[PDB]
């Protein structure tokens, strides 16, 4: 008989799961498995993203139980767990979604070799990205495109991505009974308290495939908004109703299929001929994700500067004080500090909000390496993606892809074009809730009587600006320009 394992790493969903479909075909028993390293905090990871993962696992548990099955959360490392459950469950097939991250290639190669020794077949379909990213490179002549212009024309020559896979059957082959490594107590989904975290999560975004589909439907409730979507025109200060879809944490963990998202977009585009085109459209946003995945998976040392063939070598400053003030949201610029407070509270900010704080830390004001603020984003972002976090930080620092270092965002003026009243600032920085709007972006310019009346005295309740933007940006521009000369 056939006994299979469907190994979850990414792709925490039931819809568009060709690996799950194969595992259930002609199967007597199916073992849904997620492998959790219980010593991961003994390394970096915030409770916001880790609880998002746990909430996504609890959603899988209810979905499997509704189909007569169960999700098994095995504790330990995959290389040590799988050789045991292969013989214990009489496994003949192992299925999991393909992953192109560096650690994923080392891990999956080791489990493949262990599966061959136990006579287990390995089926690894592609469904985390829109396309077979290795196919895109081969179609382009053996090298990945380096511009969105040429990449968009590559996929247009390939055609539509594959259609989403059909839903799994209403009843699934359950795990075998009385298997010791499948005991319920050892295979349950833990809470954030049990994994070691002390402080509770504060994000307003809940994980799971169910919430992902619900937020997807809410996005397509207004087809004119989907059709005319222009990414650079959205509002970074919108927080009650965010200006974009906020589907990034669900695409990161695979709670939502990128191919289902892409198929729903094509349904809308066929009915609206004046719809927006790449790269500014919603489809173009999925293409930015596919573009950086294609470039990153074929570039060595992509998440670093040294040894990176696509990254420009700049002599960034080793300034721990600027990094600490930026990390702890005490730079003195309320627009910057409010965004960084949103980073650690929600784990998500708008794209242009990430532009403001990344430009401020790097090529704009503080001249700190993009790798340092990178590690800050990697800790708190609930949508942190190894290839997207890296490529966009190389973009904002003018180290890769982007080159117009004369475009420097202002930490004072940028947010005021969207939110002159500072409603976004008063939300995440309640110390300035009573500050008049004339000074909410420049509290240090308010007279001392205004500061006392509002209960926010600069230097006592809110810090002074760490730098003068006119002075700091003038020096940073002249240092980026000289670097590009030797480049
Ligand atoms: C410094 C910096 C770091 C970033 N780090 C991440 C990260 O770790 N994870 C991440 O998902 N995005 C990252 N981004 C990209 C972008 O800011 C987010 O994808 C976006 O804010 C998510 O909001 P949304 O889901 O509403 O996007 P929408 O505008 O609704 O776009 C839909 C989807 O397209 C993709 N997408 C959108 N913009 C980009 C982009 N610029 N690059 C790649 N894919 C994109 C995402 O999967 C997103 O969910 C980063 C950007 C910057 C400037
Ligand atoms: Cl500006």
């Amino acid at each position: 008989v056939k006994n299979s394992i469907i190994w979850f790493r990414k792709g925490l969903r039931l819809h568009d799961n060709p690996a799950l479909l194969e595992a259930c075909k002609d199967a007597k028993h199916v073992y849904p498995v997620f492998v959790l390293d219980p010593h991961f905090l003994q390394q970096k990871v915030s409770v916001n993203r880790y609880n998002f993962l746990l909430e996504s696992l609890e959603d899988l548990q209810r979905s499997f139980q509704a189909r007569g099955s169960r999700l098994l959360v095995l504790r330990g490392k995959p290389e040590e767990v799988f050789p045991r459950v292969f013989r214990e469950w009489g496994v003949t097939q192992l299925c999991f979604e393909h992953d192109t991250e560096p650690y994923a290639k080392v891990r999956d190669a080791a489990v493949r070799r262990l599966a061959a020794e136990a006579g287990v077949e390995v089926v690894t379909p592609i469904s985390h990205t829109l396309y077979d990213t290795d196919m895109l490179v081969a179609r382009n002549g053996g090298a990945a495109p380096l511009t969105m212009q040429s990449f968009t024309k590559l996929v247009d020559r390939v055609g539509d991505p594959p259609a989403p896979a059909p839903d799994p059957p209403a009843a699934m082959p359950p795990p075998a009974e009385d298997m010791p490594s499948a005991a319920p107590a050892a295979t349950g989904v833990p809470t954030w308290q049990e994994v070691g975290f002390k402080e509770p999560p504060l994000t307003v975004f809940k994980g799971g495939e169910t919430e992902a589909l619900a937020r997807l439907e809410a996005a397509f409730q207004d087809p004119k908004w989907v059709a005319g979507f222009q990414k650079p025109d959205t509002d970074p200060s919108a927080w009650e109703k965010p200006a974009t879809t906020v589907l990034s944490p669900y695409l990161k963990f695979g709670c939502l299929s990128a191919r289902l998202f892409h198929a729903r977009l094509l349904e809308v585009y066929r009915r609206h001929p004046a719809h927006s085109q790449p790269p500014v459209s919603l489809r173009g946003q999925l293409l930015w994700r596919e573009f950086f995945y294609t470039v990153g998976s074929t570039t060595p040392n992509f998440h670093r500067m040294a040894g990176n063939p696509v990254c420009k070598q700049i002599d960034w400053d080793d300034n721990p004080e600027f990094l600490a003030a930026w990390r702890e949201a005490r730079t003195g610029f309320p627009w910057i500090d409010a965004i960084m407070t949103q980073l650690v509270t929600w784990g998500w900010m708008h794209h242009l909000a990430r532009h403001s704080v990344a430009c401020f830390l790097t090529r704009g004001d503080l001249y700190v390496s993009w790798e340092r603020g990178m590690e800050v984003f990697e800790e708190h972002l609930i949508d942190q993606d190894h290839y997207l976090n890296a490529a966009n930080w190389m973009w904002l620092s003018a180290s890769a892809f982007f080159s117009q270092y004369f475009r420097v965002y202002s930490p004072v003026v940028f947010g005021k074009k969207y939110d002159p009243e500072g409603r976004f600032i008063r939300k995440f920085l309640p110390v300035l809730k009573d500050m008049p709007a004339k000074y909410i972006y420049e509290p240090w310019t308010a007279p001392l009587e205004v500061q006392r009346k509002a209960g926010c005295v600069v230097g006592r309740d809110y810090p002074a600006p760490i730098v003068d933007h006119a002075v700091a940006s003038k020096a940073c521009i002249a240092r980026m320009a000289a670097a590009y000369r030797r480049s």
